DNA sequence: CCGACGGCGCATAGC
DNA sequence: GCTAATGCGC
DNA sequence: GTCGG
């Protein structure tokens, strides 16, 4: 695919993608519209009906004509009435803030707050992390260069380590499959000293020291296994700042390590036909645990894992390295 | 025809 | 003050 | 909005 041979389409089904998510608050019609999004992204042909895209699977017959009306005239007549209804617009808006969601953006709008001039004048009706999502606005909906990741891996993995030696982190998603480019930093981290069966210090600790690196600028949020805030790459004072960057750091027990780091490295597309195929062996994988079923599809209680390698080595499978793990 | 569509950690009215 | 429901992001 | 029981 190219992302240029049937872009206007894709565009468009994603324009109203947020239109649902964010005004209609439908947020299944959000999902199909990018399901429907997504695979028509991947098909290796100019589409030239409505039909011959209904063949795809998440696109439909009201998707279809759609995509025939959009052929035919070069816009989409309930797309361009919402682009122009200034309601739907100013909340599409809003809801680039983070911690801005759908019902945030409504009220606001609803006693005329609708551009961000106006949300830092009344910065006190905002909580604290869209405070913060205000403050960095411009930088959040930036791309991070892979280049970048590396030299962040870096810095959590080295001050990690200089808190703990038993410590183990792993920077994730698109990241660790490969990607050129990523939107956000997300590090799962373990401890022998944290099971099923289980300090609550352990994801403050590392949080604390990342902070004194002046590597985590701000905090959206912090509790005893879900860390949310805001990290930045340090500049050389040679007048380039970089940009602040998001980053979540995840506290998971050491039994489901593996689980948690396979999962959140998906793909997306590569955990349906991971589970779907470990499903159709006797096995079932989530986030947490893999677990054998039984012959009534009752499952039992789950395995020991401990490298990602030993799933593939249950499920029978082959390890994939992560870089193939797209689909 | 018609319900499911992801589920969960953290921050933030009702009693 | 305590509990559970909800918005939000992932 | 689309899928499938
Ligand atoms: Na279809
Ligand atoms: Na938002
Ligand atoms: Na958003």
């Amino acid at each position: 695919p190219q992302e240029t041979l049937n872009g206007g389409i894709t565009d468009m089904l994603t324009e109203l993608a947020n239109f649902e998510k964010n005004v209609s608050q439908a947020i299944h019609k959000y999902n199909a519209y990018r399901k429907a999004a997504s695979v028509i992204a991947k098909y290796p042909h100019k589409i030239k009906s409505g039909a011959e895209a209904k063949k795809l699977p998440g696109v439909g017959t009201k998707i279809a004509e759609k995509i025939d009306e959009f052929l035919a005239t070069g816009k989409l007549r309930k797309l361009e009435k919402i682009r122009q209804d200034d309601t739907s617009s100013s909340i599409n808006f809003l809801t680039r803030v983070s911690g801005i969601g759908p019902s945030a953006a409504r009220k606001f709008v609803d006693e005329g707050i609708k551009t961000l001039e106006d949300l830092r004048k009344n910065e006190d009706k905002l909580n604290h992390h869209q405070r913060i999502g205000l403050k960095y606005f411009g930088d959040f909906e930036k791309r991070i260069p892979r280049e970048e990741m590396l030299q962040m891996q870096d810095i959590v993995l080295n001050e990690v380590k200089k808190v703990d030696s038993e410590y183990i982190a792993t920077v994730c998603g698109s990241f660790r499959r490969g990607a050129e480019s990523s939107g956000d930093m997300d590090v799962l981290l373990t401890h022998p000293s944290f099971t099923s069966e289980s300090q609550p210090k352990l994801l403050h600790q590392v949080v604390e020291q990342l902070q004194k690196v002046h590597f985590i600028t701000d905090t959206l949020s912090k509790g005893e296994t879900k860390f949310m805030g805001v990290c930045q790459l340090p500049s050389k004072n040679d007048e380039k700042e970089y940009p602040h960057r998001r980053i979540d750091i995840r506290l998971i027990p050491k039994d489901q390590y593996y689980c948690g780091v396979l999962y959140f490295t998906g793909s997306d597309i590569f955990n349906k036909n991971m589970r779907a195929h470990a499903l159709e062996k006797g096995f079932t994988i989530n986030e947490y645990t893999i677990r054998p079923l039984g012959v009534t599809g009752v499952a039992g209680e789950p395995l020991p894992v401990d490298s990602e390698k030993d799933i593939f080595d249950y499920i029978q499978w082959k390890y994939r390295e992560p870089k193939d793990r797209s689909e």
